[PDB]
């Protein structure tokens, strides 16, 4: 298991624009178009993030290639971030990729936020990790993703992903 195929199985693919879990406009593997609500405004986003005229639709190797340059984003965001950084290379592999999938759906700023969590990754008190992330909008709106992710910052293992 890796971080892709970590990613693959939390977000689905789709290949026509969707509303993601919270009504935004997403396509490919998790790939936010626009929090606006107009579909045009959805469509214009992703002819420009595509580079031609999809009509609303694209192909595999598209959603990959959309995925492949979301993922680096969140590594080098990570990596960029004050806050992150010193967590993320605090931790052993399987947890950066816990990390990494965090900041991909919450982003940067969502994450960095978890002031309190963030110290507990740091002390590696993860029994209290787990306890304080699910005390979160996060747990509450998406609960099987977030006790798979929840595990796995838990036990340091694949399992939930198993
Ligand atoms: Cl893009
Ligand atoms: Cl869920």
């Amino acid at each position: 298991m890796n971080i892709f195929e970590m990613l693959r199985i939390d977000e689905g693919l789709r290949l026509k624009i969707y509303k993601d879990t919270e009504g935004y406009y997403t396509i490919g593997i998790g790939h936010l178009l626009t929090k606006s609500p107009s579909l045009n405004a959805a469509k214009s986003e992703l002819d420009k993030a595509i580079g031609r005229n999809t009509n609303g639709v694209i192909t595999k190797d598209e959603a990959e290639k959309l995925f492949n340059q979301d993922v680096d984003a969140a590594v080098r965001g990570i990596l960029r971030n004050a806050k992150l950084k010193p967590v993320y290379d605090s931790l052993d592999a399987v947890r950066r990729a816990a990390l990494i999938n965090m900041v991909f759906q919450m982003g940067e700023t969502g994450v960095a936020g978890f002031t309190n969590s963030l110290r507990m990754m740091q002390q590696k008190r993860w029994d209290e990790l787990a306890v304080n992330m699910a005390k979160s909008r996060w747990y509450n709106q998406t609960p099987n993703r977030a006790k798979r992710i929840i595990t796995t910052w838990r036990t340091g293992t694949w399992d939930a992903y198993k």
